[PDB]
């Protein structure tokens, strides 16, 4: 066991082993508070992260085994990884504070498509790199559920990782109106017509080599009803064939309500763009999930080709989630959560 120190900083008690140094507030949410350290047994700067109240509540409780369980399992180039996980707790009795450990990010892909003058050659690197990393956690059953700009980390060569997986965290006040936490989501989760798969992630990668390829959101809808009317002029209405595949009554009518429209020559909404870049947009923004392009087929796309190294793509360990469908009390989510804790092993 380490030594640990205590502190107040900015209202928080922060109580963690003396290898972290010279700790700063970096930020605060309704998941916990942020401090960057100095790492001085891995010499990295890292993000330490205490949880805000992670055993109050049964939903509470999971929420917090889930992500260290995910947190835990992701070990690849081009997705956030856990360098630590701690608690200042000697027994499960005393057992109350966790606190995650993670390299520290500069800048994200918000940042960069708003400043920086983009060729082709980094539009192709960028979403090479996010696609590599879905290739992997699609493979392992995992779907993110929340990829947008702001949880892409960019650094100053171009190197790329995925963090901020959805944990079912996203409100309806979240969502309401002209918010960038809804313009990345596929039309058939944000109207609640269809339940989660890994397709939906293959929509939002879509709208964000879009953004840049143009500078500028592909879909910067005012509320759902607006948004969708962007996404329909753009790729036309649904056939009677997707029609067939949707249960709710009312969803149909409403789209019934819609005078149709066809899919638009994308060459001429794209102006310019490398046509092998249209053709790939092409393949991922269609409306009919089943008929998306997958992470694993685009990454064999000829826009890719200079990057594209089918010997350097790897797939996940396999990953157990049937503890998601398991009714447990507060604290056997807690038990499971502090043995997750003690039995964790850094990396190299
Ligand atoms: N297969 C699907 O993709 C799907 C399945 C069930 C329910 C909805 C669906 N997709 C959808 C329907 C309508 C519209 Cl406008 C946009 C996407
Ligand atoms: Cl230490
Ligand atoms: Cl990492
Ligand atoms: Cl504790
Ligand atoms: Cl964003
Ligand atoms: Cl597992
Ligand atoms: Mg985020």
């Amino acid at each position: 066991r380490p030594t640990f120190y205590r502190q107040e900083l900015n209202k928080t008690i922060w109580e963690v082993p003396e290898r972290y140094q010279n700790l700063s507030p970096v930020g605060s949410g309704a998941y916990g508070s942020v401090c960057a350290a100095f790492d001085t047994k891995t010499g990295h700067r890292v993000a330490v992260k205490k949880l805000s109240r992670p055993f109050q509540s049964i939903i509470h409780a999971k929420r917090t085994y889930r992500e260290l369980r995910l947190l835990k399992h992701m070990k690849h180039e081009n997705v956030i990884g856990l360098l630590d996980v701690f608690t200042p707790a000697r027994s499960l009795e005393e057992f109350n504070d966790v606190y995650l450990v993670t390299h520290l990010m500069g800048a994200d892909l918000n940042n960069i498509v708003k400043c920086q003058k983009l060729t082709d050659d980094h539009v192709q690197f960028l979403i090479y790199q996010i696609l590599r990393g879905l290739k992997y956690i699609h493979s392992a059953d995992i779907i993110h559920r929340d990829l947008k700009p702001s949880n892409l980390a960019v650094n100053e060569d171009c190197e790329l990782k995925i963090l901020d997986f959805g944990l079912a965290r996203h409100t309806d006040d979240e969502m309401t109106g002209y918010v960038a936490t809804r313009w990345y989501r596929a039309p058939e989760i944000m109207l609640n017509w269809m339940h989660y798969n890994q397709t939906v992630d293959i929509w939002s990668v879509g709208c964000i080599m879009a953004e840049l390829l143009t500078g500028r959101t592909l879909f910067p809808g005012t509320d759902h009803i607006d948004q969708l009317k962007l996404i329909l002029r753009l790729v036309g209405t649904p056939g009677a064939e997707l029609l067939k595949k949707i249960s709710s009554e009312s969803a149909r009518n409403y789209i019934q309500s819609l005078a149709q429209m066809p899919k638009m020559n994308f060459a001429n909404v794209f102006i310019g763009a490398n046509p092998l870049a249209v053709d790939l947009l092409e393949k991922m923004l269609v409306l009919d999930s089943d008929k998306r392009i997958t992470a694993a087929q685009a990454l064999a796309h000829a826009y890719f080709a200079q990057y594209h190294d089918p010997d350097d793509e790897p797939v996940a360990d396999p990953y157990d989630q049937s503890f998601e469908s398991r009714d447990l009390l507060i604290d056997e989510w807690k038990s499971l959560t502090y043995d997750e804790v003690i039995s964790f092993v850094p990396p190299p």
